[PDB]
Order: C-alpha cells, then structure tokens, then sequence
C-alpha cells in the first residue's frame, strides 16, 4: 500500500508511567527497501506531565531535540561542569552522543512534548540510552561492574557504594519532581501568504545543522488551504503531523503510483526527494519537517505563479510536451494568481 | 568467468522508437559481490536520430552527461529561468538531481550519442525519471493528482486542465522536432607519443568533478599499439569502448587470475584499483573512462621507461626479489625505450 | 557470550616460514551484527626474525603501520623514486594504498613485530597484497600477462623475461637478507600518575590521522593498577594487548550485560563508544588502542576526582537519581583522591 506512511501506532512504547512516556518509531527500513537511505535515523517521542524530570542518562547517538509543545529546562553534563538551557516551543538543539543530560518540565499546568531525531553511527539504526539510576525497569549500569572493581574505583566499602548509588530507589525514569537552542521561527517564513506559512532552516545557515546535513521546517496552514504540487531536489523529508489533519497526495515511480493518505496528530509521512507532493489542511494545521541529505536542496513547484518550473519551458517546447498549444499551456499556468499555498 | 565485463547486451532498453533510444546498464553488483563499491552508480546510454528532442523530465539522481558522438542543445530549467548549452563531442556536464531538462539533436544528418553516468542517493542503485508528458509509455505524473487537487492548484476547471496538460499527445518521449560544459580534450594529454594519447581530468582540477570524486579520461590508440601494464592506486575505472576494438588483460587476486577479453563498440570493462591491467588496440581505438574514488589517484607502471616503479627498486633488493641479478633486472627494464604506449 | 573479544586464535595465518609470519584477524562483523561499523577494517600482524626482508608488494588498502616491537627500515617506492624510513618501537606511519614497499628488520638479535591496521575501500572488508615476486606460494602477478603482451611491453624475448623476472626464486615472501613516522609517545601522556599513563594522538592533532578519522593511544599500567570506569563518546576502540595481562569489564546494553574477560598478549577487545569500561592490570601492562570514528571524541569518567561527570550533577538532582542523599552521593564521590588510574 504505502511504504511511506507511519501512523502513531508504528511507535513502540519504551517506557511509560503516570508522569509521561518515551516511544520509538519503528525503523524506517523495517518493512521496506525503499527507505534504505533512512536506515541510520530513528524518531523518538517524549511526553511528560507538569513538574517532572527525565532522569540523567546519555545516548549512544547524536540527538536533535525539538520542543513540539510546552517548555523545558535541559541540562547537559560535561566532565568539567554543566550547561542549562530553557527551551520554548519551536526551539531545537543538538545533543552530541555521550553527553549525560536530564530534562525537566517546569510548568505546573502544561504538558511537555518533545520530538527526538536520532542520528546513529555506533550500531546503524540502533539507539541505546544508559541510565545512571537503578529502577524497576533496569538497574544502574554501574551495578554491572564487579564488587572489587567498584570498591577500588570509589575507594569505599561495597555496602557504602550499594546503599548510596546502586540500590533501587525510583520506580521509573520519569519522576515527579518536588551550541545553544534555536527556534524554528527565528526567521521570516520563506513562504507566506493568506493561506499559510513555511519556516525553514537549512544547514547552510545553521552550524548545528551543517554537521548533520539536515534541514528543519515548520508548516502552518489555515483549514482548507492547499500546499500545491512541488518536489524537493535532494532532501527526503520526514513530515510529522503536529496539530490538525492533512490530506496528502504523494506521487511516486516505483509504475506511476498515487499514495493518498489523511494524517492525524502524531502520524508521519516520509517524502522522498524528486517525488511530487501536495497536501491539504483539513483543519488548521501545523507540521514539522526534518529533511535529511539537505545540503543544497531546492523546492520546485509545478503550479502557482512563483517558482513554477513549468512556466519556464519555451513555448515551442511546451507545445511538443503537452496536448495544448504553447499559448494555451501558458494561459492555463497564468490562471492561479497565488503562490505556494492556495485556497483548496 | 569475468565479473568485470559488461557487454552491450547487459544493457536493458528503457525506451526506443524510430527516433532514438535510452538504455540502462544492469546494476554493477547485480551478479557479483566484487563490485560492491559501485552499487550507487548506473550507466545509461542515450541515442537519437537527427532533429529530435528528448521530452522534458527530471531525474532523482545527479547525472554526469558525456557526448560520445554528435552535438546537442541542452536546456536546464530552473524555477527562475533556464540555461541553454551547446554540447559538442567530448563535452561533459553535471546535471544536478531534480533539474528538469530536455535534450535536442540539432544536426540534420548526424546521430547524437550520449553516455549518462548516474550517481544515486535517494534509493541506492536506482534511477527514476519523471516525465512531464503523458505518452503511450506512461501518463504525465501530474495526472496522478486527484481532480480536486488539480483544479484548486491551477484555478481552472478539470476539463481545461485535462485537455491542456494531461491528455496523451506524443507516442513516446523522443519526438521528431520540426556550471558549464568542459571538454575531455580541453587540456594537453597526460600521456602522448607516436602510439597513443591519454587525456585526463581529475577532481583536483575541475569543480564539477570535485563534488563527485570522479575522474574522466579519453584514450585514443593507433591500431597495434599497447598501453603497458600498470594499475591505479585508488580509482576504479569504468572503461567504455567507444570506437574500435581492444584486447584487454586484467590481472586480479580473488588466487592469481587473468581475465582476458576483447571489447567491441559499446562493451564495458571495470578496472578495480590496484589490479594490474594492459590493453591492445586491435584497431584504431577510442575509449572513455570514468573513475570513481578518484581523489589523489596515481597510475603506477610496471613496464616502459617513465614512471616505471619497478625501476625504482635498489639493486640489492631487486636481486632478492627476482631470479635475475640486480644488474640483469636493470638492463631488461632498460630495453623498452618508449613510455606508456608502445608498439604491440 | 562476548561478541567483542578476539583472542589471538581468531587470527588466520596468511604466510609463515622460519623467518617470520603474517596473520590476518577475522572480519569484525564475521560472527556478529554488532560490529557493523567496523566492517571496512582489518587487523594484520607481521612478525619477522632478525635480518629479514618482506619482499616488495603493494596493498589494495591504506595501511596504518605500528611498530609494536623491534625496529625496521621501511622503503616506499614511487614512480619517480623512493623514501626510506627508519622506524622505532612506537612509531606509526600511514602507507597509502597502491604504494609498493618492502620491510627490513635490520637488527641482528631482536625480532620485529608490526601491527597493520587496514582501511579498505575497493572491496569492503577485503585486503589483497600483490607481490612482485614468484614464490612457491604464488607466482609473480606479472606472469599472468600473456607472452605477447610481456614481450611487447619490455621489448625483449620471452625467454629473457621469464629467466630474469618470472621464474621462481625465493621460497616465500620473507627472506633472510644477507608523510613521515610519528611516535605514540611523541607527546606528554594525557593521563599520568603513580599507577599508569595514557598517551593519545587524535586526528585533530596529526595530519596522517585526520584523513582516516582515527586516534591512537598507548596505555601503560603498573601491575595491580585500575583504569576506572569511563566511556568514549564517539570512538570505538580496538584494544590490543601488547605486553602483560588485563582483566577487563565492559558494560553494554544489547539488556544490561557485563562482558568480563582476561586478555593475554595478542588478545584483542573492541570497546564500542558509549559502553562503560574498566580494566585491571594483572601484570605490568602495555596496550595499544586504535579508535575509529575518532574526531571530537571525549572520554567521560564515572569515578575518581578529575573529569568525573557524576560529580557535576546538582545535588537536588543527584538526590532524585540515586538512593542516597545529595550530600551522601557527593561525599562518596569525594572518597577517591586519585584520577584515571588507581590502586586496584
């Protein structure tokens, strides 16, 4: 059917309690060979209720963290000290693999929802988190060292070590608690009219992204509006439905196939580069895109007034290309006065 | 037998009519594990009769285009306009993935033959072309969008859209029609004597090539001449027999094996880096090489006067290496007065 | 059991006679999917008795050569001449693929032991050596060319060619014989106290390494000493036991698993990035590490005074993380006065 659609149900729950949850999307190339180019990436979703803390741990992968909702205090621990960041909705930050960090939702009434995009390199497609704390879920990884190794390391009797560090205290890793971030809308939208806006941050313009060769964008569309047919020349975009519902039509050659699907909050659709795509906001809509192989990407439109490549074909060639006359093709293309987003 | 030989019959025909044809070579790692390093590349061959045009379309891959015969007008369509290039034999140009373009053979008596080297990244080993026009072969990809999406996009009744853009007109994509190119011989040959010449353009000296890490060369040899045993330290060269016949001897360790083969026009032989190779022109010969993993490649010769690494081994070591005496090895190596190409 | 342990018996013998031997470690991803990231590398070990020479040959791979014992004269042959290097214990040098070279152990009483780290790119995971000389083992690769090709190439009768170059002389490639090197201890150890020292050279500080994205280190520990629990954020370290015995404890998440093993001279253990590790010198110990994916690597300690990330966690957070009180965790961490290496 549609190898590019990942409904929230394809998300596997890693941990969850009354305070929040962490889920991991199935591998992109899990059920298909078509998404081979996405094998090194995993998408995780973290949600926590007000006044909670994700216990300290480090990941074996580089993480691109995005606040989709709420606000957080993020602390990064270095051997020599620590950095604290207050993250607001739309803020993004890269967490280099191996950095222990903890996350707090300081709000007293609002939930925190974070999207974590993981770039794996140790074990391709695999992401592991090492928690410093022993819980019902899993004991501290420090408890795996032998007693003799533990005693010599800390220069203390094992009973001391075990009672202070190893013994199980919390039940889970989310507990009720008693480089710098950049926001996706930190710049003018690259597309903007009465029907919608598109914010985009490319690796060419952000040092954090340059290393990862990833682009991020924020799409906001008024109900009924339509993002007209276009395609990206290089980037494959993982599109996440954050708020609202979207009707998407992706055209691909595998023969000519139309993959139509309606996305709901939490659903995900991957848009391969070169594949024409178009989408309709069934309700007011907000989506976040993460495009890999982003460097030097260009968006080509097939309809509308601005950046419409069809409108650049000489008439004597348009004429041989389409059934209509050169003049006819021209006039038709002239009919849509709007650009990028139009009334659907 | 020979996992490195690709006779023209391994070429699959994608499209063909009275005006021309487009063929695609089978994947290099199709029948063997030895050409793993070449999985991301595909070779296509395009041929068209005089006064024809390859209808507009874009590819999902970056293409390195090489005119092996004839001349062409190549037009690249950008969202903001278009670039036109007149390409002559030996001219090469990189077409970035996602760029719609059309090709014309303006000549009235001569055929156009182009070799397209594709660097894939969306789906490794796969190349797809999206044609704007509906033909007997395949309908426009625009016809795959839903009627409601089409009408809102162009702001016109579907009948208008269908009659002007979607309805099938041409029968095929080649129709009888009523960054800048660089030529392979744009510089002095790096090897040249009475028996042959070798033109070479490396990524170190050409910006278009630097990005792809590919080198191109043009080999022209007089019948009977011999390109003496040598090997490339880093680049694996895909050698295309353009004109004439060549007897090739490639030595490889898989044990010690001699792969001997006679190539005819259209045949292809891959020369793995480090493998000694030598070839004889059975007739006046012209071949084009495309070497991947090209950066910093060095050609080491095992015979002849210049660049003969054997001649650099100290005599007390030559002596322990070969059956003859140090002096004897030296004298023998001294016998061939010529370099690179010799009388066969 | 332990997918990361490679005892000397996993080494396959390529060649061996009374003068020395060359062995090749099995592919890292031979028996497991966990070491996928190491598929492009092979480890070879070369040992030769006093007054021997490894006959001239070139490799299809880039080699990082390390003298683990003894001394050698290494000659690199270029088309235009040759470079000679005298290598002492601890010296390292990169040999670019395709460079013919020979090795000599000039000492009259001491054995030469070299470790060759190969970075493959022609055929991933595969390494081939092309020897110029015909031996009982394998004939010269030049003997594979046809007689007519040989005669025209050297401009001499085949009998001459065969008698001087091709006929078998030596029995094997090690015969009794009648860019520049950098030493691993060419800089102050990055860690050093009464129990041990750690020398490290990163790609950031050495041009030869920068290209390969590899780091090298030399570890020397007094018997009884302990390299406390820590982990590398990016580099996966291939640890070679050069002298002495080590008790190693590697903790990994596959669930929480402790891989304990005692290494003897010649044994090898791979330490994946992010996996906590600790090791004890059962005897005075010297190990050499080769870390891939080295750029920007950071070592995080979990015990000891300096660079202990645990000691950077705020007390109100330590408190929620561990069973003990914030003050208690703090005090315990304060107990070990030493750093990096401690009395075991």
């Amino acid at each position: 059917n549609n190898p590019y659609l990942f409904r929230s149900n394809k998300f596997l729950t890693l941990f969850k309690n009354q305070h929040g949850s962490l889920r991991l999307l199935q591998r992109f190339n899990e059920d298909t060979e078509k998404l081979e180019n996405l094998r090194d990436y995993r998408v995780l979703e973290y949600c926590s209720k007000p006044n909670t803390l994700l216990l300290p741990h480090h990941s074996d992968s580089d993480l691109l963290v995005l606040v989709l909702e709420g606000q957080a205090i993020l602390v990064l621990v270095n051997p020599d000290g620590r950095d604290t960041y207050k993250l607001d909705q739309g803020d993004a930050i890269k967490i280099q693999a191996g950095t222990p960090f903890y996350l707090i939702n300081p709000d007293n009434n609002q939930n925190l929802r974070i999207l974590k995009f993981a770039i794996t390199f140790r074990r391709p497609g695999t992401v592991e988190d090492f928690f410093l704390s022993s819980t019902k879920r899993l004991p501290s990884y420090l408890s795996a060292f032998s007693k003799n190794f533990l005693e010599a390391s800390y220069d203390s009797p094992y009973d001391e070590i075990e009672q202070t560090l190893l013994q199980e205290e919390q039940e889970g890793v989310i507990v009720k608690m008693p480089d710098k971030p950049f926001n996706l809308r930190s710049r003018d939208p690259i597309y903007s009219n009465n029907y919608g806006k598109l914010y985009e941050i490319t690796p060419e313009k952000n040092s954090q992204l340059r290393d990862l060769d990833i682009l991020l964008n924020c799409l906001q569309m008024n109900e009924g509006a339509l993002f007209v047919p276009h395609y990206n020349s290089r980037a494959t975009v993982i599109l996440v439905a954050n708020e609202g519902r979207a009707e998407v039509e992706l055209v691909g050659l595998e023969q000519l196939r139309r993959y139509a699907a309606t996305l709901s909050e939490g659903d995900i659709i991957v848009i391969p580069s070169s594949f024409p795509v178009a989408l309709k906001a069934a309700s007011d809509l907000n989506m976040v895109g993460i495009g890999v192989n982003a460097e030097n990407n260009e968006r080509n439109f097939l309809a509308g007034h601005k950046e419409n490549v069809i409108r650049q074909i000489p008439r004597q060639v348009s004429d041989l290309t389409f059934p209509g006359s050169g003049e006819e093709v021209e006039e038709l293309l002239e009919n849509q006065k709007e650009s990028y987003f139009v009334d659907g």
